[PDB]
Parts: C-alpha cells; sequence; structure tokens
C-alpha cells in the first residue's frame, strides 16, 4: 500500500500525505420524520488548517456512492456552489467538479469524470433547481454558463461578486477576487496556487480537493456577512435585480447571434473595391473618403470574420453587468456597442432560420428620468400630456404655438436640451450646437437661451444648484445604487443618476422579460444602449412583441412613478431596419 496509490479508489493521488480518510456517524433526519443518523465516509487533513472554515469533504464517485448523502439537502434553505472546470470557454472545456457546502458538513464534491448514473445527480439537480434555495456562487455568470450549457438547470442565487463589487460603489478596479473578498470580510487567506492545477486528468491532487472545499465552504459565512453589510447600505433592491439578471444574461451569451455570410464577403469585396477605387483616385474628400473606407473595411470588415464560430455562423460575445461606471451594460469581444451604427452593416446580422426579430428601443428615457428626479413641473406635466420635450422648449424659446413651430426650432430645442440639461454654460452651448448640429448661433442667442430655459425649468435649475453646491462624491440611483467620486465633476454628477437609472431600468427589463418569456421557448439576444434583441419562433410573433413591451413598460414604471415611458417597437428580419 503506497502512499501515492492509497487512494486510487477514491480518484485520489496522495502526494502530500496529508489525507485521511474516516468513516462517522453523522446526525441527519429520515425522509420519513425521523431523526436518523447514518455512517458516512469523508475526507480530512492530518494537518489541521489555521482557519475556522470547513476542510472536510465528501467524493462521489460512480464506485462509492451512498444514497444517503443526499438527505443532507433535507430541508436546506441555502448552500454555497462552486465548479471547478477543465477551461475557460464553455463550448471547447467540461466541469470537473460540482462542489455543494451545506451548513455544518463537509463538502460534498462531485466527481463528474467518475460519474455515469443519472441517479446520483437527481440529488444535486434537484437543489439546483429548487427556486426556494438560495446558491451563493462567486461569479455566477461563469458557473451558470457551464451548468445550463450541461443542461443543469438552476434558479435563486446570491453572488458573492456581485455584492463586493455594488459594496464598493466604484472606487476599485481591482480586488474582488475570492481571497481578496474572504481576507476583507472573514480574514482569512485562502491558498489560491491551486487555481493554476490541472483538472484536465481523471486523477485529483491531494491539495486540490481540500482548495476546492474551502472554496466553497467560506461561501456560507462570506454569504451572512455579506448579507448584512448589503442590507446596512440599503443595496438590496440593486444586488437582488443585478442576482436575478445572471440568467439572462447567460441566456444572452449562449444563445449568441447569427451572421449572414453573404451580406459579408460582399460587403467586404464592395468596400474592398472602394478602398482601392478611391485610393487610384486619391493617389478633405480624399482623406475622409479613405479614412473612413479603412476603418469600416480593416477595423470592421476584417475583424468580424473572427468572432464568427465557424460550425454556427454565431457570434458569442462577453456581457459585463459591473465593470461600468454608470451601471450600464458592456460587451466585449467583440463589443457590441462598436458595432457601425448603420443599416447596411447591422443589416448581416438576422435570426435563425423559423425565428425571427423582435427590436424594442426607449424614447427619451433619459430627458424623462432628469424630469422625474428631478420633479421638474413643466416637464411633468407637458410629458403627461404626450408634448415632445423639444417641442416644449421650442415653444418656451420662440414663444410660439406648437401650431407655428417648424423643424428648425425644433432642432435648435435637441441642442438647447442636450446641452444644458447635463450642465453646460452658454459658451459649450454655442461651441456644442456649432459643432453636433452646424448652427451657426451667437453668443448672445445663446446667453438667452440659457436664461429662458433655467427660468422655465425651475425644477432643473434647483437641481443643478444643489448639485454645485453640495460638491458631494457620494451619488445614489433610483435603485439606490451608490457611486464615489474621487473628486467632484459637475458634469459626471449631473449624468450619474440618469445613466444609472437607466442601467436599473434595462436590467429589471430583462429579468421579467427572461421569466415572462418561457411559455413561448423566446431567446433574449442582446441588449445595446436603450435598446433589447429577442429572437422568437415567428409562431409566436405578436405574443412575443406584447411580452417584451410589457416587461420593459413594467421595469419603467417600478422606478419611475410621475413619468410613463414610451417603447417603440419593430419586428425585423435583420439588425438593421
Ligand atoms: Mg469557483
Amino acid at each position: 500500500d503506497e502512499i501515492t496509490k492509497k487512494y486510487i479508489k477514491d480518484n485520489i493521488i496522495n502526494v502530500d500525505d496529508n489525507i485521511i480518510k474516516k468513516k462517522d456517524i453523522f446526525k441527519l433526519k429520515n425522509e420519513n420524520n425521523e431523526i436518523t443518523e447514518c455512517a458516512f465516509e469523508y475526507f480530512e487533513s492530518k494537518k489541521k488548517f489555521d482557519d475556522d472554515i470547513e476542510s472536510r469533504f465528501f467524493i462521489i464517485n460512480d464506485n462509492n456512492y451512498n444514497e444517503n448523502i443526499n438527505l443532507i439537502y433535507k430541508d436546506i434553505k441555502y448552500c454555497g456552489l462552486n465548479i471547478q472546470t477543465t477551461g475557460l470557454e464553455v463550448f471547447d472545456e467540461n466541469i470537473r467538479l460540482i462542489q455543494i457546502a451545506v451548513e455544518n458538513y463537509p463538502v460534498i464534491i462531485y466527481d463528474m469524470f467518475n460519474i455515469n448514473k443519472k441517479d446520483i445527480l437527481d440529488g444535486l439537480r434537484k437543489v439546483l433547481e429548487n427556486k426556494n434555495i438560495i446558491k451563493i456562487i462567486q461569479n455566477g455568470k461563469f458557473d451558470a454558463k457551464f451548468l445550463l450549457h450541461n443542461n443543469f438547470k438552476i434558479e435563486n442565487i446570491f453572488d458573492t461578486y456581485i455584492a463586493s463589487k455594488l459594496l464598493d460603489k466604484n472606487k476599485n478596479m481591482y480586488g474582488f477576487k475570492l481571497n481578496n473578498i474572504v481576507e476583507k470580510y472573514l480574514n482569512v487567506i485562502l491558498d489560491k496556487q491551486q487555481q493554476n492545477s490541472v483538472w484536465n486528468n481523471s486523477l485529483l491532487n491531494n491539495n486540490q480537493l481540500f482548495y476546492a472545499a474551502r472554496d466553497s465552504s467560506c461561501l456560507l459565512k462570506l454569504y451572512k456577512k455579506l448579507k448584512e453589510e448589503i442590507k446596512k447600505e440599503n443595496l438590496h433592491i440593486v444586488n437582488d435585480i443585478e442576482n436575478k439578471c445572471i440568467l439572462p444574461i447567460c441566456d444572452m451569451e449562449l444563445n449568441g447571434i447569427k451572421v449572414d455570410l453573404e451580406n459579408l464577403q460582399k460587403s467586404t469585396n464592395e468596400i474592398l473595391n472602394e478602398l482601392n477605387i478611391e485610393k487610384d483616385n486619391l493617389k478633405i474628400i480624399s482623406l475622409r473618403n479613405y479614412r473612413r473606407l479603412y476603418k469600416l473595411y480593416s477595423a470592421f470588415y476584417l475583424k468580424l470574420p473572427l468572432h464568427i464560430n465557424t460550425k454556427t455562423n454565431k457570434i458569442h460575445t462577453t456581457f459585463n453587468q459591473l465593470k461600468t461606471f454608470s451601471g450600464r451594460f458592456s460587451s466585449e469581444k467583440p463589443n457590441l456597442q462598436q458595432i457601425p451604427r448603420q443599416k447596411n452593416i447591422r443589416e448581416i446580422f438576422i435570426p435563425n432560420d423559423n425565428n425571427i426579430f423582435i427590436i424594442a428601443d426607449f424614447k427619451q428615457i433619459e430627458l424623462k428620468i432628469a424630469a422625474e428626479i428631478t420633479n421638474d413641473e413643466i416637464m411633468l406635466k407637458a410629458y403627461n400630456n404626450n408634448i415632445d420635450l423639444h417641442t416644449l422648449t421650442a415653444s418656451i424659446i420662440t414663444k410660439k404655438n406648437i401650431p407655428d413651430i417648424n423643424k428648425e426650432d425644433r432642432h435648435i430645442a435637441k441642442a438647447i436640451n442636450f446641452g444644458l440639461i447635463y450642465g453646460m454654460n452658454y459658451v459649450n452651448l454655442k461651441n456644442y450646437a456649432n459643432t453636433y448640429y452646424g448652427l451657426n448661433m451667437s453668443l448672445d442667442q445663446c446667453l438667452y437661451f440659457y436664461n429662458s430655459f433655467f427660468e422655465h425649468y425651475k425644477g432643473i435649475y434647483k437641481w443643478h444648484n444643489q448639485v454645485k453646491q453640495k460638491r458631494a462624491l457620494q451619488y445614489s440611483t433610483l435603485s439606490n445604487r451608490k457611486v464615489i467620486f474621487p473628486y467632484f465633476s459637475f458634469t459626471k454628477a449631473l449624468n450619474y443618476p440618469v445613466q444609472g437609472t437607466c442601467a436599473d431600468i434595462l436590467k429589471l427589463a430583462l429579468v421579467d422579460l427572461y421569466d415572462n418569456l418561457k411559455d413561448i421557448n423566446g431567446k433574449i439576444i442582446l441588449c445595446v444602449h436603450d435598446e433589447i434583441i429577442i429572437e422568437v419562433n415567428k409562431k409566436f410573433q405578436e405574443e412575443a412583441l406584447k411580452i417584451l413591451v410589457q416587461s420593459m413598460e413594467n421595469s419603467a414604471s417600478y422606478f419611475l412613478k410621475k413619468v410613463k415611458c414610451e417603447v417603440s417597437v419593430k419586428i425585423a428580419e435583420n439588425w438593421g431596419s
């Protein structure tokens, strides 16, 4: 009986001689009622850990499997969920271990590479599906993608990453790895060296298992303290929304979006002919033509093929829900917000055969949010009367009546609104209009615009002055998502509550959507700026349309109480429409 080969029957390699197998009796309660006790075999460390985190564990093999283990799940309310995988990309990797930590019990470790009987996993699958049991997870998007891809259904998550990230209020970019969070909230130092280990082999190291186990045990204590701190800072609503938003996000990343390679290769050759022809003719008109076609070609039409899945013609971007200052979503590899906002281009993004796109956008949601949080009477009443805010401003500036307002007046009004709402003076207003709107506006005119604007929009005036006076650094949204600035900045101060509230609305809408989109097996594809794209079988065209609008209007209703939003919708076969 060699040391190393001591536990091959359990797929363990005793490297350090730091492990013992033991068989002891535990205090359970039968499936019927009577408090039954059961004998279990578990592994414990020889050298006692300096910490109080559970370091013993059960291991589940196709070999030794005691159904009584599942009785530990009976009548739990929360558990610590963790998994160890072969790599990072789900489509190309496999789940190695599924660890579940239950209070006052050694960690249950499902050895996936040595399990072929479905019966075993029945216990696990039950837990994961139980809407009434909270699964504590560190970085839940990752683990949830893997499980959902391996057809494990999961619901009710509490993400310690989300909790820690929110509690930080966006004043640090790093320090949200598990060991960091533990050293902060529990003042315990975990061994992170076993992250770099190999989990692809069919035999597991002696120390890798202890690492895995502990990395789940701590989720219980961590959950308690983080729950407490979240409640203290009044972040329950935000934290809850984000946790519930994990699953929708996974839906977007797993579904992906399909590309029509015909318009792609064709358009590539076309812009190639334009770049060559313009290079011949050329070698201000010339510069802008060449640079534009050069970027659209090389900085888009040439990069996109790299992200296509060679087999599915699908792009599976990665969404981030808390790597932004405002709180909005952000995508990468590829960054969907950097795709040209042009019909000719976006028309290459299509639904699947028997499916179709439904696309919904918010209209002037930012200006409405401003009206709400400001409680600006004129804006709120005009909105309730279904009068456009640009028209409203035009009326105030020109002193004309709506029947006498013309397109040029509305254009000037757009400049005045988008400029002055977020805190420009008349000089910056002149430059802003003259630049983005092409208006040869004089300084005297712009000064009139300023005075008139804040003469009538007295709520807005109060908002600006109060901010400018207090010069605070702490700011919140309507979900009470908080942030702390490094230094005071007027424009950013005014901008955060608006953009952050938009992020809250969109995210909650995705949650409601993901819930109400199951009866028709609908898929959520994309969320960009203030628009959402879902994909449904052409059968449920009208039904899905109603569902989408319902989710977005309901979400806006949750946060805004004296303004009503407007959701424009289109049923399209292309992103460009
Ligand atoms: Mg983990």
